[PDB]
């Protein structure tokens, strides 16, 4: 059965810094991109859309844009890996990585963000 | 593109009726059922899982047993439809109807269910 996995369910980040988020998933011998489909998204906004080894960059929602990648070296490696930059507290939640590749599944990662009061009173007031 | 559509993204019901719920997705002539996988799922409850033209039936969630499933007969028209029957209060949220078919997409549609007062002592949990 296909099946996605991620090493880690839970991550913890500071508000400004960088975070990559991984899943993985089976490819035996080398990857076919032209079957291959990854969708990430947060709690109904969409992150990444790659399908058939191209990218849809500016359907991201417009909170991460310039801010989130799909690490596309990665995924010949059977992982897909969403790097976002300069980490808000509006990032923190619950994303899920959907993945097509001759089988479907997908798996939730939460994202925790510690922030200092001046970026958590800017939040709390925006 | 492949796009999964509803007809409808909201359903209001009866506590006790039935539902079926509608996603469509293309299906140029003939299905292959050997591509296609349906997967119904409500708060991340998992309620259809259809792979390889098989269900796998110990992978509901025991709140849809008995009560949920994809009427297979559709699926050639290009009808990914759940039927819900007995419809229970805890049927109430968001439900995403996720199908890969030589391309992939999911739509969301929202379920109400109304309810006399003494069914509505769920409240009781
Ligand atoms: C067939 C299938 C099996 C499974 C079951 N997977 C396990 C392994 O973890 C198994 O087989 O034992 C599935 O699991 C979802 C799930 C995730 C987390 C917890 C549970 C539970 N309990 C269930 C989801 C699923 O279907 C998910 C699915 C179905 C159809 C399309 C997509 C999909 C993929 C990429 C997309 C997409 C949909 O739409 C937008 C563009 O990108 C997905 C993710």
């Amino acid at each position: 059965a296909f099946t996605v996995t991620v090493p880690k369910d839970l991550y913890v980040v500071e508000y400004g810094s960088n975070m990559t988020i991984e899943c993985k998933f089976p490819v035996e011998k080398q990857l076919d991109l032209a079957a291959l489909i990854v969708y990430w998204e947060m709690e109904d906004k969409n992150i990444i859309q790659f399908v058939h080894g191209e990218e849809d960059l500016k359907v991201q929602h417009s909170s991460y844009r310039q801010r989130a990648r799909l690490l596309k070296d990665q995924l010949s490696l059977g992982n897909a890996a969403l790097q976002i930059t300069d980490v808000k507290l509006q990032d923190a939640g619950v994303y899920r990585c959907m993945i097509s590749y001759g089988g479907a599944d997908y798996k939730r990662i939460t994202v925790k963000v510690n922030a200092p009061y001046a970026a958590a009173l800017e939040h709390h007031h925006h």
